[PDB]
C-alpha cells in the first residue's frame, strides 16, 4: 500500500477541539470516540462530537469511571450506537444509561498485528487510530517536542494516532489526548516512531484497534 511520508487528520478536518476526561477514568471510551467520530467524517459524514458519557453509562461491559475497553464501546456503537455530545454531554461521573437520538452505528471494529508500527503507518494514514499506551511520570508532564522520555510500567491510558510525520529526520506519531488542551501540543503530544523496542514508543504498537463502516 504506498503510504505518504506524513499525515495529519486535523488538516482534514476529521478531529472535533480537544476534550477532558477530568478526574475518571474513562480513557477507554475517549479513545473509541475520537476514532469514530473521525471515521464518521473521513467516510463522507458531518464532522460531529460524539458521546464519551453515553459509553461510560451504558456499555456494561466496562467500568463506567473504573475503567474499560476501547474494544467494548466499539461493540456497543456497532450494537445501539451512539448520541451526540450535545445531546448527552460529558460531566465525568457514571450516571444511567440515558436514551438519547442515536447520530450512528459502526459496523465492527478490527486489531492491527501487535508490536508493528509500519502496519500501525499503514491504518493511520487512511484513519484515525486507537491505541494504548504506558503512562507513567515523564509522559504526565510532558510539554512539547518530540517525546522520548520514559515510560510507564503497564499498560494504562488509552490515546488515539492521529497521523505521523517526521522534524529534522525524527520520525513521530501524533497523539490525541484526552487531558485538555492546556496539556502538551494543545491537547496532543508527538512520540518517537519507529523505535528499536518493536513495541513502540511506550507501548503505542502494543495493541492497536480502529472501527469500520459499511
Ligand atoms: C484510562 C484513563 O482514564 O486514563 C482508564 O483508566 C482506562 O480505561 N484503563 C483501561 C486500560 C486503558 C484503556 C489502556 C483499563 O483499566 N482496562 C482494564 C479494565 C478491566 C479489564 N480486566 C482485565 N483483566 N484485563
Amino acid at each position: 500500500f504506498p503510504v505518504p511520508p506524513s499525515v495529519d487528520w486535523r488538516e482534514k478536518g476529521a478531529l472535533v477541539p480537544i476534550k477532558n476526561q477530568g478526574r475518571c477514568g474513562s480513557c477507554w471510551a475517549f479513545s473509541a470516540v475520537a476514532s469514530v467520530e473521525a471515521l464518521n467524517k473521513i467516510k463522507g459524514g458531518e464532522l460531529i462530537s460524539l458521546s464519551e458519557q453515553m459509553m461510560v453509562d451504558c456499555v456494561n461491559a466496562s467500568y463506567g469511571c473504573k475503567g474499560g475497553r476501547q474494544t467494548d464501546a466499539f461493540k456497543y456503537i456497532k450494537v445501539h450506537g451512539i448520541a451526540s455530545s450535545k445531546d448527552y454531554p460529558y460531566v465525568g461521573v457514571q450516571g444511567p444509561c440515558q436514551p438519547k437520538e442515536i447520530v450512528l452505528k459502526i459496523s465492527g471494529y478490527r486489531g492491527i498485528v501487535r508490536n508493528n508500527e509500519k502496519y500501525l503507518q499503514i491504518i493511520a494514514s487512511q484513519q484515525v487510530v486507537s491505541i494504548s499506551i504506558k503512562v507513567g511520570k515523564d509522559f504526565q508532564h510532558y510539554k512539547s517536542g518530540i517525546f522520548n522520555g520514559t515510560c510507564g510500567d503497564k499498560i494504562n491510558h488509552g490515546v488515539n494516532v492521529v497521523g505521523y510525520g517526521s522534524e529534522n529526520g525524527i520520525p513521530y506519531w501524533i497523539v490525541r489526548n484526552s487531558w485538555g488542551k492546556g496539556w502538551g501540543e494543545q491537547g496532543y503530544i508527538r512520540m518517537r516512531r519507529n523505535t528499536s523496542n518493536p513495541a513502540g514508543c511506550c507501548g503505542v504498537a502494543i495493541t492497536p484497534t480502529f472501527p469500520v463502516i459499511d
